[PDB]
């Protein structure tokens, strides 16, 4: 009711910046009192329901529509905000001096340290994206044998086209929705960059996944997380606007950080990192200062693709509210609540 | 230079009984405080890793060290102490106290009744007793699920005693008893429930344990587990530093691990975790602590048995004062920061 005018001026852009934030952190705040327990006996019980839940659900819900309202977003924008990489994910920023671009490049080398790939591989790409680790492992391992899998056919259809001018050989993306794909084939690296939030039945999935992975080979998976509870994105009562601002309820799950160690039944975990909020806290204020600097090239091709005035400018204040959003959670803290979570995987 | 000695000097203060109780828990609270401080990390990515450089270390190493020097300190203990010092079932292990006037006997009770809960005995089954002390846990679901079959296995020959004994003389068919290292046993038989109540902390490579164990389960069966933590980090019970004189005061150096509440969620290569609860620390603080007041209130009958068993009175001191120790420092630890720190932890796995 009050919240509808808040949505509203937040829409128009009327509200400047440090209002925002400070709003974000109140709800914040007070998603850690709702998600803090007094007792560790009942922090615990409280991912166990949530794991014993998720295991009576299908794969994911609402798969596609998610894959409309974000994801099919136009390449010529997402080269305005992300960086070369076109990385739709965490970064990483060790120093300070670290743009966005060397941020992209060190998250992905990370992974192809941490994921143990060697030149000659089967690599798989689950929920590619924009094909950044997809494109990063295929001109860093020429013998490696790349598989980018998406249901989008933007996303498809530049890292294709991206592959042939950069001259990677390598690479082969498959346009289909892993929630129902079954695959015959089998792989020596199985990557994972944060899509496990979209899904539900992580025992299905995983269990699906475990199959495409070839004996001695390794699944490594990265997702965001809280340090501690986990929990549907879904507001926590009348008055949180901030749930369902950026993603639309039911599209989202943050895990906490030990959240895959329950959906060990078909994989078996070997290794275990986090890494500080103020990584994704960054990457997300870094792709903020990229929109605002481009506002005179943004306008005019949101003014188009809504052909409209009306909405080219809810859709600009939507990509700060994301962007802000990202900013203040997993800044939180000092980055010490919402962070990243990277696990290896054996079969 | 002095602090070493007036350490020394402390550790046979607290052996000859010269030191009141409640300075023996400041003193204790002292270490406890600073083995958090050691333990807590101000990154959670320090935290993790932290886990991660104990679970793969132990993991080169054997499934147990010093093991019957282990068995020999401990857990040889003459059984008409421990019908003093322990309940009606002589659980040496946590019990479960619900309210404020539960009795040791029914905390016991109220445990026992709990594993069968979350290990889900069912009155047909083949339940293994791995580290079965004086059998609490055995004797009970051998009661009344009058068809299970029970098998206790122990490497203490105090304890294959008492049970075979104390298992006929409440006639019951269910009991049985094998005396194994189970650092080292195999066998080719095969069980519906495993469980095991606190004997890991004692072991090592958590994954070559595990791998044994998981042979031992039938189709569909389970292992239900229980070892205390702490909620967060993990450790081998080796001193902090030198002044560190609470680590070794009451466990024989090497012989114990405090893992995390979190540990075996990270050795599933053969079995895999099906659910998962902590318990307050406040229930192995008063169980401690009930343990404690039958010493004292039964010096009259302790004495004697601590003399006729050593051989000369400053031996029988010594040893009471050694329980006293164990208690203090389970009661102390345990219920640290009104039992939130130092804890339980059930998990359950199927195979
Ligand atoms: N059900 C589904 N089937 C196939 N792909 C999906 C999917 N749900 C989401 N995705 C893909 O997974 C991605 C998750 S966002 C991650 C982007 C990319 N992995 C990166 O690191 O930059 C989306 O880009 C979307 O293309
Ligand atoms: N290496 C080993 N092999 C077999 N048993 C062992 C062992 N190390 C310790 N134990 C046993 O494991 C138990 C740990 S104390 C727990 C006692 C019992 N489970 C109870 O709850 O009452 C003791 O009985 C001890 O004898
Ligand atoms: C900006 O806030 C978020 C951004 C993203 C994610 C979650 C965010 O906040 C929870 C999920 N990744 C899959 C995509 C990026
Ligand atoms: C009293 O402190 C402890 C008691 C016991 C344990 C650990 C204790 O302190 C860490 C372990 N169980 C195996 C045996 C009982």
């Amino acid at each position: 009711a009050a919240i509808v005018e808040l949505l509203k001026q937040l829409e128009l852009g009327l509200v400047p910046y440090d209002d925002i934030k400070q709003l974000i952190r109140r709800e914040l705040a007070r998603r850690l009192q709702w998600g803090y327990k007094p007792t560790y006996e009942e922090q615990i019980a409280e991912i166990q329901n949530l794991t014993h839940s998720l295991r009576q659900m299908k794969i994911a819900t609402e798969v596609e529509t998610l894959d409309s309202q974000l994801y099919e977003i136009p390449i010529e924008f997402l080269k305005i905000m992300n960086g070369s990489n076109l990385k739709g994910s965490c970064c990483y920023f060790k120093e300070d001096s670290t743009t966005l671009d060397e941020a992209e490049i060190a998250m992905l080398d990370l992974y192809c340290e941490r994921a143990q790939i060697q030149d000659g591989q089967s690599v798989l790409d689950l929920g590619c994206g924009q094909g950044a680790l997809t494109l990063h492992v295929a001109q860093k391992y020429k013998n490696c044998r790349v598989t980018a899998v998406t249901n989008s056919v933007s996303q498809k259809e530049y890292i294709e086209e991206e592959s042939r001018r950069r001259n990677l050989l390598n690479v082969e993306v498959k346009l289909a929705d892993i929630t129902t794909h079954e695959m015959a084939e089998t792989y020596d690296r199985i990557l994972v960059i944060e899509l496990f939030e979209h899904m539900k039945n992580y025992e299905l999935l995983l269990r699906k996944i475990s199959e495409w992975i070839s004996k001695d080979g390794l699944l490594f998976l990265e997702h965001i997380c809280h340090k501690t509870f986990a929990y549907h994105y879904e507001p926590l009562d009348d008055d949180d606007w901030f749930t369902e601002y950026v993603f639309p309820a039911g599209t989202m799950i943050i895990p906490s950080a030990s959240f895959f160690l329950y959906f060990q039944d078909d994989v078996s975990v070997v290794n275990h990192w986090t890494l500080s909020g103020k990584h994704f806290s960054r990457t997300n204020e870094e792709w903020l200062k990229r929109l605002d600097a481009n506002l005179d090239v943004i306008k005019p091709m949101f003014e188009t693709l809504m052909g409209n005035e009306e909405e080219a400018v809810k859709l600009i204040n939507y990509w700060r509210g994301f962007c802000l959003s990202g900013m203040e959670m997993f800044g939180y803290n000092n980055g010490e609540e919402w962070m990243a979570s990277h696990v290896l995987f054996k079969k």
